[PDB]
């Protein structure tokens, strides 16, 4: 039995920025009250994890990163009522405490208990459950999924269907839900509309999926890497454009293509310039632009507010606007009912031990999602 | 006896930036096809008119400014079907052509025939109906209401109730409708919400009116001129704050006052900094901020897109989001039925000949709206 005991297990530790993960033994403390210890089954390599490595996203180091995953509960702390040992679960990088003003709001999802705004890299109690070589190791977004075992707060975990294929549904923990919700919930894409999606990685493909599910008539994918175009078309893009192919700025090209601007645009990259371009390519009087990409730490963009005065709406969201704990189980049920597909996102499957090779695939442009299996 | 003939009348001509208007004779051509010549009865002095003087809002000079007004049709050009001689009318600084993609869209109001995005200072046919000292004079926003007579395109005029009091209802042509619609239509303020309104001039008071009409529980007025606070409270502000009274930045103050950010904020000034402050003070996950103020020409703001990524919505609008020709007559009818008040906005009355005094009143801080009578 492991319950109540420290577990020694394998994890991928990031000791400092811009270095490979170190795959080595860590100690995972047992869960305290209202905490849940999970044996990981599969975890995705999301660009946001790479942002931790690159310094784009600041969070305390050393750290166990990873936030898109699925696993099986090993044990529960005192007071846990929402999961039990043996349950399949998805950790929630945006928590749902159910008590804060955001949780209580019909349209809010960015729960005040999140560890994204002002990252501390701990459990909710301000402490860590991880040690490595005698040193405390930070958590990441209350999840820390690049480990054979993690400990999360109850507010940061959802129970899912016992029959779920964990090596696919982990993607509901981040990339699928983010992109899909950004289209269907945050933008509220309408039937017959024209959409433009900047960035055709895992999140941008999931935006396309949502735009298509919402009935868009035209979905224009934009990427500088033309190798991304075939899969974008497969999941619903009606046309793809590479900014590098054009003498004019791509906002001008997209405005022309759409006979005066798109209905809905999405920035799914994380660059300041593309955020402004994406805003500008939506129709000036009634267009809506949604920022999904994570910007480089502490940098501001510059823009002319006449873009908004004319009538545009600009918004952003975390996790597709989904209230995480309510939504994740429903999304998994929807997947099991064949309401959407996840296979188009998965290009590589590797053992956990090959995490660095998985990150190399992302960085080279060669993958959409690598799933790591424990 | 004037139909088909040039009218000589007095107008207020702006020959140069940063100078008084010149009250002098102009020649007003008869209306061509689908144009309407109007005998002006009352016009308001809007800060946007002052923007023309100051070079905040760039439009070609020399110019006849004025865009908030009401009058009586003197004559109609060939093919005009929507007004007749003797009708009371409000010129529409935002046209409603009824045919463009914006006019056809359920939400859109910034008709593509507008002269605001790229001002040319002409009629729709690219010519002027005004001569002064033998020289052609530009139009402003297709209205040019600082004249005893003006000529507008049919898409830029609405027929209003024959029993309307023109010295009141002119304010439906800009300041009232802009602010009220910004709250009720663009922001969609909800019952029980907390709103913050930056700038307590005519447009900002009209925003407060709309927030109260929508049932907001708290309406926090923000102005650096504390003389503005008494009227703001009369029309519905629950509290007023002067940024100059505080050591901390006002976005921090407002976040604290609202126990974590306001539901709806409005920038009703025209400053880059207050546009970003107003965004920042709305709740980071579900807040909405609406830009109403007109920015200084060609200047860009700087902001951190993490303000949006957390979930905020940022939008702007012209004319409160109202489709102008549909909406103006309805607003007049509602006013006649006492559904809203205009007198709180009217602080001074002058004859047209005292236009420069009226601008002096606005610039000193003393007035909300001066109404000029012809
Ligand atoms: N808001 C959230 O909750 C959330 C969740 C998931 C991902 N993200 C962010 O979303 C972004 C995309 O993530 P992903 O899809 O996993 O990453 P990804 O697989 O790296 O995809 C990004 C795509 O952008 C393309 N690209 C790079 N530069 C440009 C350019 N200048 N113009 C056009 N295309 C360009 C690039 O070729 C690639 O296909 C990242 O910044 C993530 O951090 C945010
Ligand atoms: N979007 C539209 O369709 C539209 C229509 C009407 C008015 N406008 C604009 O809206 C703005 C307000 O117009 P208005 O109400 O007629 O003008 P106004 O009477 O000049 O009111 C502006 C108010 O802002 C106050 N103010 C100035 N600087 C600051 C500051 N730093 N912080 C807080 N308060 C400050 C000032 O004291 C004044 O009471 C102007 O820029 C107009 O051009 C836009
Ligand atoms: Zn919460
Ligand atoms: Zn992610
Ligand atoms: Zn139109
Ligand atoms: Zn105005």
């Amino acid at each position: 039995s492991t319950a109540g005991k420290v577990i020694k297990c394998k994890a991928a530790v990031l000791w400092e920025e811009k270095k490979p993960f170190s795959i080595e033994e860590v100690e995972v403390a047992p869960p305290k009250a209202h905490e849940v210890r999970i044996k990981m089954v599969a975890t995705g390599i999301c660009r946001s994890d790479d942002h931790v490595v690159s310094g784009t996203l600041v969070t305390p180091l050393p750290v166990i990163a990873g936030h898109e995953a699925a696993g099986i509960v090993e044990s529960i702390g005192e007071g846990v009522t929402t999961v039990r040992p043996g349950d399949k679960v998805i950790p929630l990088f945006t928590p749902q405490c159910g008590k804060c003003r955001v949780c209580k709001h019909p349209e809010g999802n960015f729960c005040l208990k999140n560890d994204l705004s002002m990252p501390r890299g701990t459990m909710q109690d301000g402490t860590s459950r991880f040690t490595c070589r005698g040193k405390p190791i930070h958590h990441f977004l209350g999840t820390s999924t690049f480990s054979q075992y993690t400990v999360v707060d109850e507010i940061s975990v959802a129970k899912i269907d016992a029959a779920s294929p964990l090596e696919k549904v982990c993607l509901i923990g981040c990339g699928f839900s983010t992109g899909y919700g950004s289209a269907v919930k945050v933008a509220k894409v309408t039937q017959g509309s024209t959409c433009a999606v900047f960035g055709l990685g895992g999140a941008g493909l999931s935006v396309i999926m949502g735009c298509k599910a919402a009935g868009a008539a035209r979905i224009i994918g934009v990427d500088i890497n033309k190798d991304k175009f075939a899969k974008a078309k497969e999941v619903g893009a009606t046309e793809c454009v590479n900014p590098q192919d054009y003498k004019k700025p791509i906002q001008e090209v997209l405005t022309e293509m759409s006979n005066g601007g798109v209905d809905f645009s999405f920035e799914v990259i994380g660059r300041l310039d593309t955020m402004v371009t994406a805003l500008s390519c939506c129709q000036e009087a009634y267009g809506v632009s949604v920022i999904v990409g994570v910007p480089p730490d502490s940098q501001n963009l510059s823009m002319n507010p006449m873009l908004l005065l004319s009538g545009r709406t600009w918004k952003g969201a975390i996790f597709g606007g989904f209230k995480s704990k309510d939504s994740v189980p429903k999304l998994v049920a929807d997947f099991m009912a064949k309401k959407f597909a996840l296979d188009p996102l998965i290009t590589h499957v590797l053992p956990f031990e090959k995490i660095n090779e998985g990150f190399d695939l992302l960085r080279s442009g060669e993958s959409i999602r690598t799933i790591l299996t424990f």
